[PDB]
């Protein structure tokens, strides 16, 4: 994974909705950082869909790559309005940036 490329490429798809750093704002969606390792549906304060809630997985690499190619098909019902990345390659990248800037 290439976090320097998975940080443009959250700016272009993901930013619109999401922050990521410590004490970051919700939007649209949930500010992401303590993401990794923790179970579906659960930054502080933030109001979402009891299908988000109610997933079940833990978010790792795994279970991100999954959910970000299709989100609606791996959480149905979700409100995040986004057709996901098909590429195996930029989800690697992103998701690497994520790790980085949601754990620090
Ligand atoms: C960009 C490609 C992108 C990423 C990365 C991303 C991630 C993401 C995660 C991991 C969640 C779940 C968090 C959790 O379970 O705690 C999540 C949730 C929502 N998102 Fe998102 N998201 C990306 C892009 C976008 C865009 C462009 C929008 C807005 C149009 C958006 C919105 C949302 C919303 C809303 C949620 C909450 C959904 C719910 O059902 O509660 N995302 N996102």
């Amino acid at each position: 994974g290439d976090a320097e490329a998975g940080k443009k490429i959250f700016v272009q798809k993901c930013a619109q909705c999401h922050t990521v750093e410590k004490g970051g704002k919700h939007k649209t969606g949930p500010n992401l950082w303590g993401l990794f390792g923790r179970k579906t549906g659960q930054a502080p304060g933030f109001s979402y869909t009891d299908a988000n809630k109610n997933k079940g997985v833990i978010w790792s690499e795994e279970t991100l790559m999954e959910y970000l190619e299709n989100p609606k098909k791996y959480i149905p019902g979700t409100k995040m309005i986004f057709a996901g990345i098909k590429k195996k390659s930029e989800r690697e990248d992103l998701i690497k940036y994520l790790k980085q800037a949601t754990s620090s």
